[PDB]
């Protein structure tokens, strides 16, 4: 049984300015929690908190801990569903809500002698991330491109959203120099539905393929993701408009989107295994993303992509985009590529 | 690793002939399966097939187990996951399918040192079933309600379809002796839509509650069991019409049911798994039955109900109308309660 739990503030700094629309992020401050057992087993997690998709302040989630300690404290990990019923009602935290049934999960995993991943299904032994190229001019967004390129990365997720004109020349020029490369366009709510789709097609017309394209339009326009997805050639995707398994289950019956982009810092482990469970029950494909989350925090999506191997794409890049010291993964990375140990 | 798949015929007698709209059944026979692991541990599942809801035979399930050992032999169960995905291409013998992800399980949690329903969440510690009234004359079908109803059931189901007039009748002087307790009405199929509305209204009228009116039409009657579910007062409850995932997001999108009474002999433990979440993504509510499961195959359903803690009826009582020599379940039977050991 879980006998404490803590929470702590843990600040990692970008590389570089990471600029997406209407955002710019220098730093990433996370919410690392530990969940000790009786045992002596200690399970960890990690919260990125997001203000502009869920809404959430990282000062929120550290001045909840006494709250969370209270709700979880003496239940067996073995009984984790009524945990994962419990977080459930910190919906207006879903970060937290992620970190604590991650932890707990990781905690049992450990009692059981085995990992994450396997008590998950143990699908796959690998999976491999794509990169992200930031909103920059197109001069340093191609540069970034060919860096990220030749490090091996053939999926490469680039930003959009603030400028039609200038994120078509770039998604052009970056095309020219990574051939070989799959690309993800992310727009990030930013586009109107007809210029979502003239996105679309000005690339198309020029050769291009986009594998997943992005929520294009803003976040409660579901009937926008739709008109996108029947007027242009590449699959869409819903970040923003699909944080609950309640979204999912809109999405799906109002046929909007061809992608949905999982994330556990929007739907925590309880919805994000509910969202895999209707995506193979329907027409439905699946993308794993993440928020700001660092090495600790991209391991919790590392398992569980390993375990359920119901994801078409990965973008697991956040932790390559941060300065840490240490690496705090329970995985391996070799360049693209992440193994289970 | 598996080692080795045994597959094996096993009869049981029904303590009465048991009766239902079109069928009796004098004898249940099951295909028992053993899961062997290099370990020397060994997970069992049970295989109750159905030629009129799967359109399954024993003797065809019987053949197939060379077949079935060079599907999973050699894998290890801790990737269970990859062995769900390769049986769910047993989709033409669903009981087979479900009694071999089973035994799966059941070696797999041995191996962790902990039980099945604890890998699937651990949600409750009891569950309470109800017990099967069959067709027969109104004097012997009241009887058997009172008799059941003295030895504790609390919740009472009751087999119709065949005669509109006498199942009213039955149902109205079972539950004159039966006060206190819930009923569960099922007419497998038998009535048109408007006769399945009347009985509802009949039973209605004399102010008699039923707590789901099970699959009232025939199975490929999308529409009518919408029809009844908008016409008549009680829950109405797919079975033979809900058998896959996708059966199941189709009758969400379709509004057509209240509830879904989830068999694993007709989904199998991944379709169950999907169920569950689509469920509980929507308006839609679980009970969980069975089909001719002895002990040995009905402990499958009850660790999968403990483990969930998905549904809000139990109709697993397949192992209470059979003549067994000695219980095989690794649970407690106590009365109308089923417990973890
Ligand atoms: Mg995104
Ligand atoms: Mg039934």
């Amino acid at each position: 049984r879980i006998v404490n739990v803590k929470l702590s503030l843990k600040r990692y700094e970008y590389e570089k300015p990471f600029h997406i629309t209407g955002s710019v992020s220098s730093e990433s401050r996370n919410v690392e929690v530990e969940i000790v057992l009786e045992s002596g087993v200690k399970g960890y997690g990690e919260a990125s908190p997001s203000f502009r998709v869920n809404g959430e302040r990282v000062e929120a989630l550290l001045a909840i801990e006494n709250a969370v300690r209270e709700m979880i404290t003496g239940i067996d990990v073995r009984n984790y569903a009524r945990i994962f019923e419990i977080t459930d009602r910190l919906f207006g935290f879903p970060s937290l809500k992620a970190a604590v049934q991650f932890a707990t999960l990781d905690a049992l995993s450990q009692e059981l002698g085995t990992q994450v991943c396997y008590l998950l299904g143990g699908k796959r032994d690998e999976i491999e991330t794509d990169k992200t190229v930031g909103i920059d001019t197109v001069e340093n967004r191609v540069k970034e491109a060919k860096k990220i390129f030749e490090e091996g990365f053939r999926v490469i997720k680039i930003k959009v959203g603030e400028n039609l004109k200038e994120d078509i020349e770039a998604v052009e020029e970056i095309a020219k120099v990574t051939r070989g490369a799959k690309y993800i366009v992310d727009a990030n709510m930013g586009y109107t539905q007809k210029e979502a789709v003239e996105f679309a097609r000005a690339v198309y017309q020029k050769g291009i393929d986009i594998a997943v394209y992005e929520q294009p339009v803003r976040r409660e326009d579901i009937e926008g993701l739709k008109f996108v997805r029947f007027h242009s050639p590449f699959p869409v995707a819903a970040d923003e408009s699909a944080r609950t398994k309640f979204d999912v289950m809109r999405l799906v019956k109002e046929e909007a989107v061809d992608y949905v982009n999982i994330k556990l810092m929007k739907s925590g482990i309880s919805d994000a295994l509910a969202i895999v469970e209707i995506a193979e029950s329907s027409g439905l494909k699946l993308m794993i993303g993440c928020m700001g989350e660092s090495s600790l925090g991209i391991n919790q999506s590392v398992h569980f992509a390993l375990g359920t191997g119901a994801f078409e794409f990965h973008d697991l890049d956040s932790h390559l985009m941060l300065k840490e010291e240490v690496f705090r993964g329970k995985f391996i990375q070799d360049g693209p590529r992440m193994r289970v140990k």
